[PDB]
DNA sequence: GACCGGAAGGAAGGAAGGAAGTGCG
DNA sequence: CGCACTTCCTTCCTTCCTTCCGGTC
């Protein structure tokens, strides 16, 4: 998270999410969880310079994030198109499982 | 592992496969002549028969945000492959 | 020597070995083609079998797809959930 | 050069003699290597130590223990991209105190 | 129906890293 | 024992689709 001090793409997204200066491509609908990709190209594009991955697109990156699912660290918000919630209680087990 | 571009110009080059595929111009621009027999060849070669041109319509809709070929806007079955884009994978 | 920790392979042998795990795993040809009716339970039974939580079918499949290359097992090219297990590698494993 | 042969030797062994290109080359005057056949690479290093179940997943390995060591890096994102740390080789050959 | 693209999921395989096991020295 | 690996996985992806649409053309 922000205690996360390679990048796993979860983190990437915080990361930007965090300063809302990067809103122009990505930014939150609802507090509870739940953000909205404005510019899913961009996205995609930032996430590939990052991974020296140029060719990266939402096309691959979409595919990364809803192996999220089975592994609860984010989920789909039904319809809404470009929209996934993060399941907090999943990443808590993750990063403190209990045994 | 062979990919879907991989198989289209393996069926050009050889125009005894016209009546599945062939040219109209060396612009890059092809032309799908035959669809459903079209369909029925990768279906059998990935050994899923079930292949249709709808599903294999998706699967080259996703060589647009990747700059291998493209659509002719608006001429039925007409893809115009990038020659300059294949060179960045060879 | 196949004592010191079970190998992946053996772990889904010893339950389509017999029933009653039927319901998850089971045969499928004489060849074998064995096929997981129940991936999600198989993931989990293996993963606390070697103590291992958060465990899914892409990581169990992983290690199997790194099988190919050794030619352990092959996969059944387009089924679903579909390996066969290969006789050549297994037979120079064993006992040695 | 200055010669159990270890890995980090086997490779550069090779990468000399222009003939073994078929496998493994350089690619950059950085001490930048690419395996143009990481099966065939495998193949030579376990006829050499005798290891014949050898495979690239555990060559690799080798080479990304070689990370906490400062021998060699990742050349990030390129397929089957490697290069050697001269720093970190001349402390295995000179370790200066 | 062609033609378009989101979204949910298989399947190959590179790359990073823990962890026990293997000679060799 | 200490080194240098080898063996075998987890882990997290990138990559190329297959499938299933709803929706415009
Ligand atoms: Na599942
Ligand atoms: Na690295």
């Amino acid at each position: 998270s922000r205690l996360a001090n390679q990048i796993q793409l979860w983190q990437f997204l915080l990361e930007l999410l965090s300063d809302s200066a990067n809103a122009s491509c990505i930014t939150w609908e609802g507090t509870n969880g739940e953000f909205k990709m404005t510019d899913p190209d961009e996205v995609a594009r930032r996430w590939g310079e990052r991974k020296s991955k140029p060719n990266m697109n939402y096309d691959k990156l979409s595919r990364a994030l809803r192996y999220y699912y089975d592994k609860n660290i984010m989920t789909k918000v039904h319809g809404k198109r470009y929209a996934y919630k993060f399941d907090a209680h999943g990443i808590a087990q993750a990063l403190q499982p209990h045994p």
